[PDB]
RNA sequence: AAGCGCCAGAACU
RNA sequence: GGCACCAUUGCACUCCGGUGCCAGUUGACGAGGUGGGGUUUAUCGAGAUUUCGGCGGAUGACUCCCGGUUGUUCAUCACAACCGCAAGCUUUUACUUAAAUCAUUAAGGUGACUUAGUGGACAAAGGUGAAAGUGUGAUGA
């Protein structure tokens, strides 16, 4: 079911936190207001990102339009996030 | 304006 | 913090795989101190994760040398203890802005941390200027 946060994986894990953040912002801010982008390079979480849209409608067009889009040489996979970001529940 | 300077170990990022 | 490799396709919201290599960062808080040669593990305390470990300095210490003080004028020689522009020993007296830690709040840095301000303390050694005692003989004016 649709969500404010879209889950992105298959991201190039050689890209550092700061850069991948901004690049993601560069690519995804046309869909709507991005509240935060969450990114970590740990064993569990590397190659993955959470983009938190203010409006779900924006998240939907994001997932739809950028699905499989080559980014740092790898086509990204995008999913509606399992749970809400706590910052969206708050 | 000399318990002062440096930084190869160590620890920390 | 960064890079290569190995491994990882992983659904999170206080960071969080391993190895190697590079980078960065921490690494002494003040007080005190220099005649020359030598030797050597270079004085005082405050603090308390490294103020540890390594390297390099260094005014210390001991000893030798040289030049001087005191041992009641004043030379000369030894003797006893000192001094390096000070100067026997006992033995009281004030002076010699401690600084950091600690607390606190700004700036910078991705970060480890860094710089600076603010607040209040608390030393020891050595030294310096007073004060009371108790330290030579030989020869010559
Ligand atoms: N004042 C100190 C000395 O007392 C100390 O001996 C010397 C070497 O210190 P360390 O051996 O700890 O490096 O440094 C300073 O000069
Ligand atoms: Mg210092
Ligand atoms: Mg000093
Ligand atoms: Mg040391
Ligand atoms: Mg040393």
């Amino acid at each position: 079911r649709p969500n404010h946060t879209i889950y992105i994986n298959n991201l190039n894990e050689k890209i550092k936190k700061d850069e991948l953040k901004k690049s993601l912002h560069a690519i995804f801010s046309r869909f709507g207001q991005i509240l935060d982008i969450l990114v970590s390079r740990s064993l569990k979480m590397r190659g993955q990102a959470f983009v938190i849209f203010k409006e779900v409608s924006s998240a939907t067009n994001a997932l739809r339009s950028m699905q499989g889009f080559p980014f740092y040489d790898k086509p990204m996979r995008i999913q509606y996030a399992k749970t809400d970001s706590d910052i969206i529940a708050k």
